[PDB]
Order: C-alpha cells, then sequence, then structure tokens
C-alpha cells in the first residue's frame, strides 16, 4: 500500500539541523521539478531519483514532504515492507499503481521507505523464496528507466540500511545522488527543539540550549517525543507552563527508553 496525501503541510523552516542536505535535496529535486525547461537549456540533467540513508526518525520523510509541499506535488509515500507479498506477480503489481496514480495527480514525489525491502541484494543464486521480491524490483526500474524525461514525477528513496542495497539500484538513470540525513549534532538538535517548542507555552527557566547538550545522538523523532512528554508532565502537575524541571524528566524518560540494550 501507499499512502497519498495531495498537498503535504511540510515548510524547511520546520526541519531542524540539516541545513547541507536541505540545500541538496532543494536544488536536486525542487528546482528541477519547477525548471524543467532550464535545466534542459542550461545542460545538466537531473537526477530520477535519489536515495537517502541513514537512522529511523531523522527527517527523511520530512524533507521528501517539505519538497512536496514547495512545489504543490501530490506527497506519496509508499511502504517499502507492503511491498513484499508472496504471490506471483503480486508485488510488481502495486509498483504499477503506484506510477499509474502518480502520473495521474502528478506533479508528485514518490517517496520509498525502506526500500532495502525490496532492493537488498539477496545472497546468491539461491534465491527461492525472494525470487519474487526481485520480479518487483525489477518492475520499479522498468518504471524509472521507463516514463521518465526531466520532471514530472520525482522519486525519493530511504533506508536505514544502504551497504545492504544493491548496486544495480545506484547505478545511473536511477537512484544516483545519495544524501546522508544522521543524527543530529548538538547545534542540530536546538534548532529541531526551536522548531517543536515553537507554539508550546515555555516558562522562562527553560534553557534550551542546556537539553540540547544534555540528549546526545537523539533523533529528531525522539525530540519531537521529548518536547510532549514534557508538556505532559505539566499537564500531570496541573500546570499551563512547561518547566525546565519537565523536560529534565522527559529527556530521563528517553534516553532510558532508548537503552533498550
Ligand atoms: N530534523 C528534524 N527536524 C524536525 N523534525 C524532525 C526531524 N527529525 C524528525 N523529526 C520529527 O519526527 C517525525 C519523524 O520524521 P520522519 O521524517 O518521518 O523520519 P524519517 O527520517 O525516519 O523519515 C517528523 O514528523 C518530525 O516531527
Amino acid at each position: 500500500a501507499m499512502e497519498v496525501d495531495e498537498r503535504p503541510n511540510v515548510r524547511y523552516e520546520d526541519i531542524g539541523g540539516l541545513e547541507k542536505q536541505m540545500q541538496e535535496i532543494r536544488e536536486v529535486v525542487e528546482l528541477p521539478l519547477k525548471h524543467p525547461e532550464l535545466f534542459e537549456k542550461v545542460g545538466i540533467e537531473p537526477p530520477k531519483g535519489i536515495l537517502l540513508y541513514g537512522p529511523p526518525g531523522t527527517g527523511k520523510t520530512l524533507l521528501a514532504k517539505a519538497v512536496a509541499t514547495e512545489t504543490n506535488a501530490t506527497f506519496i509515500r509508499v511502504v517499502g515492507s507492503e511491498l513484499v507479498k508472496k504471490f506471483i506477480g503480486e508485488g510488481a503489481s502495486l509498483v504499477k499503481d503506484i506510477f499509474k496514480l502518480a502520473k495521474e495527480k502528478a506533479p508528485s514525489i514518490i517517496f520509498i521507505d525502506e526500500i532495502d525491502a525490496i532492493a537488498a541484494k539477496r545472497t546468491d543464486a539461491l534465491t527461492g523464496g525472494d525470487r519474487e521480491v526481485q520480479r518487483t524490483l525489477m518492475q520499479l526500474l522498468a518504471e524509472m528507466d521507463g516514463f521518465d524525461a526531466r520532471g514530472d514525477v520525482k522519486i525519493i528513496g530511504a533506508t536505514n540500511r544502504p551497504d545492504i542495497l544493491d548496486p544495480a539500484i545506484l547505478r545511473p538513470g536511477r537512484f544516483d545522488r545519495i544524501i546522508e540525513v544522521p543524527a543530529p549534532d548538538e547545534k542540530g538538535r536546538l534548532e529541531i527543539l526551536k522548531i517543536h517548542t515553537r507554539k508550546m507555552n515555555l516558562a522562562e527557566d527553560v534553557n534550551l540550549e542546556e537539553i540540547a547538550k544534555m540528549t546526545e545522538g537523539c533523533v529528531g523523532a525522539e525530540l519531537k517525543a521529548i518536547c510532549t512528554e514534557a508538556g505532559m508532565n505539566a499537564i500531570r502537575e496541573l500546570r499551563d507552563y512547561v518547566t525546565m524541571d519537565d523536560f529534565r524528566k522527559a529527556v530521563e524518560k528517553i534516553m532510558e527508553k532508548k537503552k533498550v540494550k
């Protein structure tokens, strides 16, 4: 299955701590989408597909939505694993309907979450089981090498497991840009903290700088959760405003939850 969102609502001012990878996408998919005739006359060939790596909850989906919003393209999220049907032609079939729908509601960004589900290189020619998943993988590449000219429909792939990937896919004329989207540094965390606390009622004791410092290697999704946990501590103590203290308890909770070793 695929989840469709015609006009997503994600703006770049809301994606923290990815200044460079944000710019790279902007110019490597947004710009081509906006100005195909320009890319044409200037000379350079834009990517048909771009691939995003790194941990889960880092903002990969986010960026894609963000591009989809800045371009009023139909956002199309494809759940990688959900394409692993164990029946003849069933996987490939869904890929077809997905491109059918991407063109029908073009412009559109197809963001495929976890393509390593489909595009993992197996182990060898004792394929059996994942011979069918190969039938699907081939279907995708067909659609790609296929319809694609410049930019009316763009494809973004995402994985947190890039060396499992099949070189076949990384070939030019497919996913040839591969951007890392990493857990953010300290500087990064703070921006993300500023974004998610932007609509909440913070007490004047709340040193955000401090909490960014407290959250070694959390991801944007985990930080988002911290903000909504801190608020709930306030609610729990029937308040109206969120305290430096609340956050220390949120951080503390989420960091242990993270230590699932
Ligand atoms: N860099 C970030 N900036 C702002 N919000 C983020 C960031 N990373 C994660 N989030 C929050 O967590 C959610 C999950 O991000 P998403 O892009 O879906 O994760 P993934 O990188 O796995 O695609 C986002 O909707 C956003 O609210």
